């Protein structure tokens, strides 16, 4: 996946937002996509807690408060589209730097099976031509009687999804 002078650049973020030390129960992935779109522009989307829609493929709809403010603690209704194995997420904004180019969210309730969920995604600047890279962590607990692999390769799919739309919404953008 990443590159050697990719990760020499990312260490510190990676040990300050991306590495976890669990209990069993739990289970945690990181993944990484390149953007090749300024950092500017991809934080510009990323850190838009109100309208994940605009980047994430299986939300139907996204609502929040008449008096919505962005803040840390502000939360947001998802709803997912037809057919799938969850209908709605309840998600609360835990980070918003706009220096660091940091965000992240937990998931409080809805229904779903991601109990406890928390990402945290941050935003790299890379210079070759500015290019991007967008890493995503998220720590979650794993269902009684489901496994560690199953519950880690669906939110790994998820993710990973949603970083290719980021990537090409955000490159479009140019
Ligand atoms: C697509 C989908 C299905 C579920 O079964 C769970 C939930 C409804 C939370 C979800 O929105 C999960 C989204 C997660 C993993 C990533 C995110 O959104 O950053």
């Amino acid at each position: 996946d990443l590159t050697q002078d990719e990760f020499t650049q990312l260490s510190q973020s990676i040990a300050e937002f991306h590495t976890y030390q669990l209990g069993n129960g739990r289970c945690s992935s990181l993944l990484a996509q390149r953007i090749h779109a300024p950092p500017e522009t991809v934080w510009s989307v990323v850190r838009r807690f109100d309208r994940p829609q605009i980047y994430k493929h299986f939300i139907k709809s996204c609502n929040v408060s008449e008096d919505f403010e962005m803040r840390v603690g502000c939360t947001r209704d998802v709803n997912v589209i037809s057919g799938l194995p969850a209908n709605t997420s309840r998600e609360r904004l835990d980070l918003l730097d706009d220096d660091r180019r940091v965000t992240g969210f937990s998931i409080t309730g809805g229904e779903h099976r991601l109990r406890n969920y928390k990402s945290v995604t941050t935003v790299h600047r890379f210079e070759k031509r500015i290019w991007t890279v967008v890493l995503e962590s998220y720590v979650v607990d794993v269902p009684e009687g489901n496994s560690e692999e199953d519950t880690r390769l669906f939110a790994d799919t998820v993710i990973r999804l949603n970083l290719q739309k980021l990537a090409s919404i955000t490159e479009a953008m140019n």
